[PDB]
């Protein structure tokens, strides 16, 4: 989505910019580009290239070229052995002079998918294998504020985020990831933003094989409850954890099977507006419904 999903982000590169992509463009990979088009813009381009050689000019797997004229458009093409391929023009350009934009390039198995300002713009079939793309170039009249990446790898820690919709009965938070091969423990916290206290602290401890959960209220930890019919976590084990909010307590499940219930100690459910995750895991995805 916004920032907890990026593993790498660069601000204000000078144009022309030619930089190495920090990881492979694997399917599901997201490249987010934010900037604005100057008032005198005639054209600019985002090129995903194999290398950065200028002689011979490095192959351009995917040339994204917004052009500004009476019938604004985006010209896409591929360059092989210094020669251009079949030109693909998308008209009704989303881009406009003196306006800012957000470009989201999603890497797919067989093509690139591109959305601008949250609206689908075009698809581009792979002409060069994306494994071969290792550098991103930006040229022309365009100002880039930031570029960011979200590889299919894991997310970076710590993970801190506000939850779009307030916490309340029926509200769900699902977390997916993998416990590190040599994990000790990790935690998943639901906090009251301002208060800065913790409504629900889920802390699985692998070294002690126990699931500690507690509440942090009034600048202090409460009475811990570890009772459980079966430790759901194992070092190196993939998992999905669903935290369901009910009227009387939280219901927590792991890999499709219920683990435990935690009666509410922080009664103002609607005030629980922050999710925090940390510890010995590879966080793969966080979803609050
Ligand atoms: O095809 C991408 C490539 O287009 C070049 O311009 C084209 C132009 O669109 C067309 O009208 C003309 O007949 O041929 C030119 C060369 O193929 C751009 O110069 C180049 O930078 C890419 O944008
Ligand atoms: O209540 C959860 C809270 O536990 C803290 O650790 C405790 C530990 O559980 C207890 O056995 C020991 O005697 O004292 C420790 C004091 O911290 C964690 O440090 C904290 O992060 C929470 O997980």
């Amino acid at each position: 989505l916004s920032l907890n999903n990026l593993q790498n982000i660069i601000y204000n590169p000078v144009i022309p910019f030619v930089g190495t992509i920090p990881d492979q463009l694997d399917p599901g990979t997201l490249i987010v580009i934010r900037g604005h088009v100057p008032s005198d813009a005639d054209r600019f381009q985002v090129d995903l290239q194999n290398g950065s050689s200028m002689k011979p000019r490095a192959d351009v797997a995917f040339h994204f070229n917004p052009r500004f004229k009476r019938a604004g458009c985006i010209v896409c093409n591929t360059l092989i052995n210094e020669k251009w391929g079949r030109e693909e023009i998308t008209y009704d350009t989303p881009f406009k002079r003196e306006k800012s934009f957000e470009i989201v390039i999603m890497v797919l198995k067989d093509k690139f998918q591109v959305a601008v300002n949250g609206k689908h713009t075009l698809l581009y079939g792979h002409r060069i294998g994306p494994e071969k793309i290792d550098t991103l170039g930006i040229y022309g009249k365009v100002n880039i504020h930031s570029i960011g990446f979200s590889f299919s790898s894991h997310m970076r820690l710590p993970f801190a985020a506000r939850l779009n919709t307030p916490m309340g009965p029926g509200r769900t938070v699902v977390v997916k990831g993998e416990v590190n091969a040599n994990a000790k423990s990790f935690n998943v916290d639901l906090l009251a933003g301002k208060s800065k206290d913790i409504a629900l602290h889920l802390n699985p401890r692998l070294n002690i094989k126990a699931f500690v959960r507690n509440s942090f209220l009034q600048e202090s930890w409460g009475e811990e409850e570890r009772n459980i019919t079966s430790f759901p976590f194992s070092p190196g084990m993939y998992f999905e954890m669903i935290i369901y909010c009910d009227v009387r307590e939280f219901k927590v499940a792991v890999n499709g099977v219920h683990s435990l219930e935690y009666k509410h100690r922080f009664k103002e459910l609607s005030s629980i507006d922050t999710l925090e995750i940390n510890g010995d895991i590879h966080l793969l995805e966080v979803r609050s419904w």
